[PDB]
This record gives structure tokens, sequence and C-alpha cells, in this order.
């Protein structure tokens, strides 16, 4: 019962990149993140790179212009807004963590599942098994899957 979009194309666009991931890893990262929401809906994710994006992911440190300002190395890794006109759907992501593409520092991909569910309107599970759940947690993206309360929270908001 957040807000969503009210459509079913949605752009984003890849704001600036972390040094700690070579470019195309981020990028992998994030499409397949996109990947896993448009698996379970009517909702389709267009990269742009010039335009106005609905969804700008951005790498940032500490207060860095919105009412969220991070915390340096640990603590809050991430954060994103939900639907809605300018920073609404944006996503968040603090550089004083160490972005990866393993289960080394914080994975972006796992951390990207999490954000982009914000930005689609969903909220925190307390289903341990959720990515939605509040505190992050390493599992194999090669074998990751999204859990049944988190289709059930992302298709109560589409189709
Ligand atoms: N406490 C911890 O274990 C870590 C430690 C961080 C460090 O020191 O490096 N920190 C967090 O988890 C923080 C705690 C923030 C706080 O409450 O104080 N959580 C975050 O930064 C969240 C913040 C948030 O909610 N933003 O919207 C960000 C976050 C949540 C996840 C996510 C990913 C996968 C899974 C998961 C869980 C189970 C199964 C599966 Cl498949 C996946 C569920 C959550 N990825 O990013
Ligand atoms: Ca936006
Ligand atoms: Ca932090
Ligand atoms: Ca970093
Ligand atoms: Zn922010
Ligand atoms: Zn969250």
């Amino acid at each position: 019962m957040g807000p969503v979009w009210r459509k079913h194309y949605i752009t984003y666009r890849i704001n600036n990149y972390t040094p700690d991931m070579n470019r195309e890893d981020v990028d992998y990262a994030i499409r397949k993140a996109f990947q896993v929401w448009s698996n379970v809906t009517p909702l389709k994710f267009s990269k742009i790179n010039t335009g106005m994006a609905d969804i700008l992911v951005v790498f940032a440190r500490g207060a860095h212009g919105d009412d969220h300002a991070f915390d340096g190395k640990g603590g809050i890794l991430a954060h994103a807004f939900g639907p809605g006109s300018g920073i609404g759907g944006d996503a968040h992501f603090d550089e004083d963590e160490f972005w990866t593409t393993h289960s080394g520092g914080t994975n972006l991909f796992l951390t990207a599942v999490h954000e982009i569910g914000h930005s689609l309107g969903l909220g925190h599970s307390s289903d341990p098994k959720a990515v939605m759940f509040p505190t992050y947690k390493y599992v194999d993206i090669n074998t990751f899957r999204l859990s049944a309360d988190d289709i059930r929270g992302i298709q109560s908001l589409y189709g």
C-alpha cells in the first residue's frame, strides 16, 4: 500500500560508478537486479544514458543532498525512495562500503535487488528469507531467488 509507478515501462540511469568495481560489473549487477523484479511483474526496465530516467542509481558518501545521510563504512549500506517524480524511485549506495561481485565486501547485486524493491514501492518484510528483510545477508548469487513473500508483495503492487 505504498506508492506505485503508474506505468509499466520504467527507465533507469546509472549516475556514477563506484571505483570498487569495474564499470561493466556495475552495469551487469544493476541489470540483473532489475531483471529479478521484471521476471515476476508486468514491469520492463530500460537503461538510458541521456534523458530523464525514473530511477537514478547513485553512489555517494555521507551527507549527499537528501534527508538520509550515510554513516561511513558499515551500518547502512544503501537506501532508496519509493515511486514518484524527481528523487522518487532513486537508489543510493554508500560509497564507504566496498562493493563487489562476490561474497567479499558488500555484494552490489543483492543490495540492488533490495533497493530496487523500495524503488518499486515495497517496504520491509518481517520474513527472514525475503530480500526485503532489513538486514543484508550474502547468498549464492547464481542460485539466488526471490522469496514467496517478495513475489507476493510485488505482485500485489503490479499486475
Ligand atoms: N547489520 C548487518 O548485517 C549489515 C552490516 C553491514 C556492514 O557492516 O558491512 N548491515 C545491514 O544489514 C544494514 C543495517 C541498517 C540498519 O538498520 O541499521 N541494512 C541496510 O543497510 C539496508 C538498509 C535498507 O533497508 N535500505 O533500504 C540495505 C540492504 C539490505 C539488503 C539485503 C540483501 C539481501 C537480503 C536477503 C536476505 C535473505 C535472503 C536473501 Cl536471498 C536475501 C536482505 C537484505 N541489501 O541492502
Ligand atoms: Ca527519480
Ligand atoms: Ca554505511
Ligand atoms: Ca567504496
Ligand atoms: Zn540518499
Ligand atoms: Zn530497505
